[PDB]
């Protein structure tokens, strides 16, 4: 799995640390990447995507993004998901307009010649930008830039919408989470009970729930039982993902969840060669459909995801005006609390988000 195993990576590189990255977008970068790579640099990003039976139809791959991309930048109602992409590249590097051209048209993305020889320059343009196409809400991408990058690949993403039903701001109350046994901090809670798809996988060893968006989008909430974290990352997959979305069944329950925002910023340069594409990065890097420039490369592929999750939705909890019952107070239903880390899969008819939430 190219998903799967990137987070793995990513996972065994920051241990008891939050993750959060998006994988649609960034197959997007590399298809997109692809569009200007040659030899052995370009097959090695092919498999790593996965390509078809006789290394068929890449324009057709490109097709695909290129739809995917126009029906997510198109607005609703409170909806905001701000995603792109953009190639900075040195001034001695003269690039091929078919490249430029493709890049524009299939993917909406830019690349713009930079002066990188004034580093705090180049890192203020390029953050300058990005604050600018995310509508001010990724501001300081870049933490540092050296003075001999030739290209920087940035790709980012922020996603926020409402809930398709809303979460009572007079259910929402602080509360202990548990980061692990000994390590506790208080969150503000949000609850609502109501008909949730529900899943329990006895094989993993974790509880499932589907919380869908106003729109076509709709979270996933993973909590593992007490200890098994690591067995379920091992057991993450996309056959295990196709397997849930089978085993969905709607149940009532009265559900606890965090109000929090996440983020995760990676130099994909530095986790991407584990998993087979390592070439674009070396000076034996082939880009000759970008560039006719010699000694040219990926200096460094930087990603950042963030997403911000509340208790607004498009309408307020229905009800009970309606609740029967001799007892004083109606009894429980199932509670399903995320008090401790647990795993979020953000999915359309793709996998937007992907992430382990440790710390609210």
């Amino acid at each position: 799995d190219f998903t799967f195993d990137l987070y793995r990576a990513l996972a065994s590189a920051a241990p008891s640390q939050n993750i959060f990255f998006s994988p649609v977008s960034i197959s997007m970068s590399l298809a997109m990447l692809s569009l200007g790579a040659g030899s052995s640099t370009k097959m090695q990003i092919l498999e790593g995507l996965g390509l078809n039976l006789q290394k068929s139809s890449e324009k057709e791959l490109h097709r695909g993004f290129q739809q995917l991309l126009q029906e997510l930048n198109q607005p609703r109602d409170g909806f905001q998901l701000s995603l792109g992409n953009a190639l900075f590249t040195d001034l001695v590097v003269d690039l091929q307009d078919t490249f430029v051209s493709a890049m524009k048209t299939l993917y909406l993305a830019d690349t713009f010649p930079t002066n990188f020889r004034d580093s705090a320059g180049a890192m203020k343009q390029i953050n300058d930008y990005v604050a600018k196409q995310t509508k001010g809400k990724i501001v300081d991408l870049l933490k540092n830039l050296d003075s001999n990058a030739v290209v920087i690949m940035v790709n980012y993403i922020f996603f926020k919408a409402k809930w398709e039903t809303s979460f009572n701001h007079k259910g929402t109350q602080e509360q202990d989470f548990y980061v692990t046994s000994e390590t506790v901090v208080r969150v503000p809670m949000m609850s609502r009970e109501d008909q949730y798809h529900y899943l329990l996988d006895r094989n993993l060893s974790c509880r499932v729930v589907g919380v869908p968006y106003q729109g076509n989008a709709t979270a996933l909430f993973i909590l593992p039982s007490e200890g098994k974290m690591q067995q379920v990352e091992n057991g993450l997959s996309e056959k295990t993902l196709r397997k849930w979305l089978k085993m969905f069944k709607k149940r009532q329950l009265e559900l606890y969840l965090p109000k929090f925002s996440i983020e995760g910023s990676y130099q994909l340069e530095k986790v991407l060669p584990s998993l087979g594409i390592s070439n674009v990065f070396t000076s034996h890097a082939d880009l000759s459909g970008i560039s006719n420039h010699s000694n040219i490369q990926v200096s460094e592929m930087v990603h950042k995801a963030v997403v911000e999750v509340d208790e607004s939705g498009t309408r307020a909890a229905a009800a009970t005006g309606t609740i029967f019952t001799f007892r004083s107070a109606r009894l429980n239903s199932q509670r399903l609390v995320f008090n401790r880390p647990f795993l979020m899969f953000i999915v359309d008819n793709n996998i937007l988000f992907l992430g382990k939430v440790n710390r609210p």
